[PDB]
């Protein structure tokens, strides 16, 4: 499953209570056709990778997290352990999502 994100404070709590593990964030926009295209496939990961944490953040609904994360385009997926960055990219491309999870997992 992946955990909508409306707030800056619901955006730290998640990252706190992940432990170590790997946080995936997809940062989307409801008007942006590439978003919606690969959002099936978030989710889908979401079930797979049941011990990844899957978020995600609508950079209109919650424009200030989208704006404190320095996002630019969408999709950006960013990557978190910890509380700290550990990758990003964005773009609807499929491979490079499921090849940056295994890389970072």
């Amino acid at each position: 499953m992946v955990k909508q994100i409306e707030s800056k404070t619901a955006f730290q709590e998640a990252l706190d209570a992940a432990g170590d593990k790997l946080v995936v964030v997809d940062f989307s926009a409801t008007w942006c056709g590439p978003s919606k295209m690969i959002k099936p496939f978030f989710h889908s990961l979401s079930e797979k990778y049941s011990n990844v944490i899957f978020l995600e953040v609508d950079v209109d609904d919650c424009q200030d997290v989208a704006s404190e994360c320095e996002v630019k385009r969408m999709p950006t997926f960013q990557f978190f352990k910890k509380g700290q960055k550990v990758g990003e990219f964005s773009g609807a491309n499929k491979e490079k999502l499921e090849a940056t999870i295994n890389e970072l997992v």
